[PDB]
């Protein structure tokens, strides 16, 4: 199936004049703000509202230093409040940000038996809050053992009665919680859809959000332009007829990983990168034969020009483009002094064809290995070792010391990686079933554990469940790198979530990309 976009991103001219009207109103706009959360004399559930409206906004990473040094104090002053409300926001935002903060603050809420009260169950804006704060559990925090299912049963039971917009919220949130969604596309809701017909919303902070949203915007569309540009240049869709055309999906995969503007080369290096990997695969999924596919994989390790000529003359093309992608990229970090950080990213990718060379082998035989085995090469096929990786390189203060970290297949990586696998095979099961691909995971589930379909995936749920706790676990204090490097890989295992929504394909990133790339916000 072709691009259903044509070249509507091909072009685009930023208005000069508004991007400077806009950034002018912004920067005044951005001191009120700082001034509301330096402001002094506030509640604690009022300053825990203001930051989480802010962050909700999209317009926290302005105030990161701000909100960073209040919800230490927080931290630190462990209050009691006995509103499940603010107990459950308080909860939420320390845990998110890396504050590992007691979850006996709930046992208040719940009797002798360690069971929440149902006597809360009327307490909307309690379960709510508590709602989302039972997605950024760990491992240690059994005493949220049922606050899903709990908050869960109740807001259903509420949601049909609650005045607008707050139904819109909580009924958004028991499709979508806000902590496994991605960034801009919760933020585009909240601002559009809640905070807007919020009648208590605060005009200021309404403002602020809407302007940056639709400057960013504008960034966004001028990156999808120049890739849009760069990916015609390399005409795929004559030359190569096979692969896939979906240059704008891959782009707004980068943005989910990150959206800020200092973002904007790592970003557009990662598209890149996402847009040629999906070459490679299709190279081994639809086309190529197993004589053809092993020459492929054997020329990528060797990782040299000299190799095109033993290629057929259409793997010369992608395998020239591979190169010339990663000799644009060491141009790229020349100027900053950084080019030799390239070498990681390569070998990563190595590792996916190795793989992916691995995935058809078993296809041919018909094999059907064991879980333990499946997953060993299933894995990096996911790309998301290859992806994070690639994420580093356009980050300015990435140190080789971050890319060590990582090439060690840390626990928040590997859980990240886990939950892309999990979920894509309860998804393309069915699909793949019936194109012969017995090496598909639910398959070897059922084989290995000698359990029925429906067994395999609930098995597979779990697994997902436990590396999303594992996830959660792995950015509190003191994280193994800064935080700035364990976000991309949190928005990895995000972007999954949105995209496997209900585990169809475009069909499901098209709102997505439509109310973040082509729609601005009205203001
Ligand atoms: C599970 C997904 C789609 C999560 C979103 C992020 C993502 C993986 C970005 C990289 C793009 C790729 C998508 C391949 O999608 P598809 O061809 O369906 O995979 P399969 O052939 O292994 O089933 C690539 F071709 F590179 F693998
Ligand atoms: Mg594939
Ligand atoms: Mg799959």
């Amino acid at each position: 199936s072709p691009s259903l976009w044509g070249d509507q991103f091909l072009s685009f001219s930023i208005d000069n004049q508004v991007a400077e009207k806009y950034a002018k109103e912004i920067e005044a706009l951005k001191e009120q703000t700082r001034n509301m959360l330096l402001a002094t004399g506030m509640k604690l559930a009022d300053t825990l509202n203001l930051i989480d409206t802010i962050e909700r906004l999209g317009i926290s990473y302005h105030f990161e230093k701000e909100i960073d040094d209040i919800l230490d104090q927080i931290y630190n002053q462990n209050s009691n409040c006995n509103d499940l409300c603010t107990s459950a926001l308080q909860f939420r935002l320390l845990r998110q940000h890396g504050f590992n903060i007691s979850p006996e603050i709930f046992s208040k809420f719940q009797d002798e038996n360690g069971k929440f009260k149902e006597s809360l169950a009327s307490d909307v804006l309690g379960l709510l809050n508590l709602y989302e704060a039972s997605h950024v559990r760990t491992h240690a925090d059994d005493i949220l053992e049922d606050a899903l299912a709990f908050s869960t049963i109740h807001l259903e039971s509420a949601a049909p009665h609650l005045k607008s917009p707050l139904r819109e919220q909580v009924t958004h949130a028991l499709e979508q919680c806000l902590h496994k969604g991605v960034p801009r596309v919760e933020t585009r809701f909240f601002i559009s859809s809640i905070y807007d017909k919020e009648q208590s919303k605060n005009n200021v902070l309404l403002r602020f959000a809407k302007l940056d949203f639709n400057l960013l915007q504008m960034l966004h569309k001028q990156e999808l332009a120049q890739v849009s540009r760069w990916w015609k240049d390399l005409d795929f869709v004559t030359t190569l007829p096979y692969a896939r055309d979906r240059v704008v999906e891959c782009y707004f995969w980068a943005l989910g990983v990150y959206f800020e503007p200092q973002y904007s080369q790592a970003r557009v290096m990662l598209v890149k990168t996402i847009s040629m990997i999906s070459i490679v695969d299709d190279t081994f999924d639809a086309y190529g034969t197993v004589k053809e596919l092993e020459a492929y994989t054997d020329a990528i390790q060797r990782w040299d020009i000299n190799e095109i000529d033993r290629l057929p003359d259409y793997m010369k093309i992608s395998y020239k483009a591979i190169l010339d992608l990663y000799k644009d990229y060491e141009k790229e970090l020349s100027s900053a002094g950084r080019s030799h950080i390239v070498c990681h990213a390569i070998e990563r990718m190595k590792e996916v064809v190795r793989n992916y060379n691995v995935e058809s082998t078993w296809f041919i035989e018909g094999y059907t290995p064991p879980v333990s085995e499946y997953l060993s090469n299933a894995l990096a096929t996911t790309t998301y070792y290859y992806l994070a990786t690639t994420s580093y390189l356009g980050m300015k203060s990435a140190t080789e010391q971050d890319f060590e970290w990582l090439s060690k297949n840390p626990k928040i990586l590997e859980a990240s990686v886990i939950i892309c696998r999990v979920i894509d095979d309860t998804a393309t099961y069915e699909v793949e079933k019936s194109r012969g691909q017995i090496a598909t995971g639910i398959e070897c589930c059922m084989r290995d554990y000698g359990i029925s379909t429906k067994e395999a995936m609930a098995k597979f749920q779990n697994m997902a469940e436990t590396a999303w706790k594992d996830i959660n676990e792995g950015l509190l204090r003191p994280t193994p790198v800064s935080t700035e490097f364990l976000t991309p890989i949190l928005n990895l295992a995000r972007i999954v979530e949105v995209t496997y929504i209900h585990n169809h394909p475009e069909k499901v990133l098209k709102p997505h990309i439509i109310n973040l790339l082509v729609d601005s916000i009205k203001i």
